[PDB]
């Protein structure tokens, strides 16, 4: 493990993270949106799920036009979820309990409520005019409304520039209308930027950031028109123009530096960034310890499947083996680096697991559930859970469009019927899309219990912020799997359990090595630690699958599985329906 200069260990490393979204976590007050007291008050049930820290989605003041990451002030609470007072009383209580909290940063833009860009609005002229992107019209088109600077999308669909009547300029927004970018290349700007997001937050005790796209804040020079690449589509893909950047690593080194000089008391923070995605050579450089940038990423390959590179909200066929090169993406280029993965497969921007890649159906969500956990726990990197994954929740089914709450499905929605027609195929393929993919299917509120009509997660006479997933009804609920002893809840606070106790192999584990890749059914694998050998035999099928432990003896035992215990033959080498087994050899 010498030569594995990535098995050095660090809190972050092994924590596991519980994923917090304040709006559907839980309500304690019956204004049908969850605030921060209902959240301090289940704190106990996220240490009991095993979970060694916290991150919650965001909570500072905001329009919620995007949900939170549309912020209007980064140094004070949204009203609603409670006072900066009561934010603080959570981080402690976080703290008292023996977890670390960390806190999501998003400063690739900010709300156009922000009094950053009320002033930079309000003229051409103003101190905080080139703290963001004004550029004039490129024209005007036949109808006499302005043409927009370039051909960018918007990451919701539609085009990346908002005009503003009162001076006459668009300004760039990659994502709503009210996100307007900000621009680091102007360094008062960026100062700003860490007093306020960052700084006013260490100060404060947060043993952390997640950072939200963290990998849009450079944009090349001349904001160029980006390549048409989608040949149905008015509005193309800004990537090669502001992703991954030419100056984002000297903004993340900078970032950390100021985090580095910030922090008072010498404590270890840790920065998980949002990249979305990155050649493996990319992912060195935010990640390699040595960089002094970030100490691991998200990156959304294992999450793509089975969407369009062009667009998300069209389908296409996938394969198990796409998803396991996918999946080990995240990992492999740490091996024998200084470098640090994240391990996840659920967040506030996806669809459920158990839905996407095992089988949601009466018959097979908990043993496919039970699966993805024993995958999870045996994986390398700093793991995530998000609310919700640990009672098996499924996709919401049979919802009209109207029904989501989402702005990227408004958006795409409307880009849509501009561009092609309510009525069109374009329409009808994308309609299709959202029941599988959207972020909505992870945003209705956490079920509690099987309480009319709102699961526990408010009192019965409140109207909640969104509807309930009516999966609440069949069980998928905390009090029902807590009494549950075959259930998804109790299955993860064992496959947590094992992952901790074999933490050397399961979170710090190398050489990993796919086995049989291509199989359709069977994902497969091996990892080392010094002397020990981890096999995984999983069946993401419904049918009874073979497999074969490579150098097989007598020293492979079985240490974990979602099949009963009792009734498993660790001898046998054909896994019954969508089983998984994980061997250690010493
Ligand atoms: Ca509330």
């Amino acid at each position: 493990s010498s030569a594995h200069p990535e098995t050095e260990p660090k809190w972050w490393k092994e924590a596991t993270f519980y994923q917090i979204y304040p709006a559907s976590f839980k309500d304690s007050n019956d204004d049908g949106w969850g605030d921060m007291k209902g959240i301090a008050s289940k704190l106990e049930y996220i240490k009991e799920l095993g979970a060694d820290a916290i991150w919650i989605s965001p909570f500072y003041d905001s329009p919620q036009d995007d949900m939170g990451y549309d912020i209007a002030n980064y140094e004070k609470v949204w009203p609603t979820y409670g006072t900066n007072e009561d934010c603080f009383a959570l981080i402690e209580k976080t703290h008292k309990l023996g977890m670390k909290f960390i806190t999501d940063l998003v400063i690739n833009h900010c709300s156009s409520e922000h009094e950053w860009f009320k002033e930079s609005r309000s003229s051409k002229t103003n101190p905080k005019r080139d703290w963001f992107f004004w550029r004039p019209p490129k024209g005007y088109d036949a109808e006499g409304k302005p043409i927009p600077p370039n051909n960018w999308k918007s990451y919701f669909g539609g085009s990346a520039w908002t005009f503003d009547e009162k001076t006459q300029e668009f300004y760039l927004r990659l994502f709503c209308s009210t996100q307007p970018d900000l621009n680091w290349e102007n360094e008062d700007c960026r100062k700003a930027i860490y007093e306020s997001a960052v700084g006013y937050w260490l100060d404060h005790g947060v043993d952390g950031f997640r950072i939200d796209v963290g990998s849009l804040y450079s944009k090349v020079v001349g904001l160029p028109d980006a390549p048409v690449v989608d040949k149905n589509s008015t509005w193309q893909s800004s990537d090669p123009y502001t992703l991954n950047g030419p100056r984002i690593h000297e903004f993340h080194q900078e970032m950390n530096q100021f985090i580095r000089n910030r922090v008072k008391d010498g404590r270890e923070i840790m920065t998980v960034g949002e990249m979305q995605h990155a050649s493996d050579e990319t992912k060195r450089l935010y990640t390699s310890a040595s960089r002094h940038e970030l100490s691991e990423l998200f990156n959304f390959s294992h999450t793509d499947v089975g969407t369009s590179p062009l667009f998300r909200y069209n389908l296409v066929p996938f394969e198990l083996k796409d998803w396991k090169i996918a999946l080990a993406e995240l990992f492999r280029y740490i091996n024998g680096t200084d470098c640090w993965s994240t391990i996840y497969l659920e967040n506030h921007d996806q669809p459920r697991s158990i839905t996407r890649f095992g089988d949601d159906s009466p018959k097979n969500r908990v043993i496919s559930g039970k699966l993805l956990s024993v995958l999870l726990s045996a994986l390398t990197g700093t793991l995530y859970v998000y609310q919700g994954q640990e009672l098996g929740q499924i996709n919401f089914k049979n919802w009209p469009v109207e029904k989501y709450e989402d702005v990227e499905i408004r958006n795409n929605y409307n880009a849509i019927k501009e561009e092609h027609g309510e009525n069109s195929e374009e329409m009808k393929k994308f309609l299709e899309a959202i029941a599988l993919i959207s972020r909505d299917h992870a945003r209705t509120p956490m079920q509690w219990s099987r309480e009319e009509p709102n699961a526990g997660f408010s009192g019965p006479s409140a109207k909640p912020w969104f509807y309930l997933n009516d999966s609440f009804r069949e069980g998928i609920n905390v009090e029902d799997e807590i009494k549950d002893p075959n259930s998804v809840l109790n299955f993860w606070k064992e496959a947590l359990k094992f992952r901790k106790a074999h933490k050397d192999i399961t979170v710090y584990g190398y050489d990993f090595e796919f086995i049989d890749l291509d199989n359709k059914k069977l994902f497969s694998f091996t990892k080392k630690y010094n002397n020990k050998t981890l096999f995984a035999a999983l069946n993401f099928s419904s049918d009874a699958t073979d497999f074969k432990i490579p150098n097989d003896d007598s020293s492979f035992k079985l240490e974990f599985g979602n099949y009963p215990k009792k009734e498993v033959d660790a001898s046998s080498r054909t896994l019954k329906p969508w089983e998984g087994r994980i061997y250690i050899s010493e």
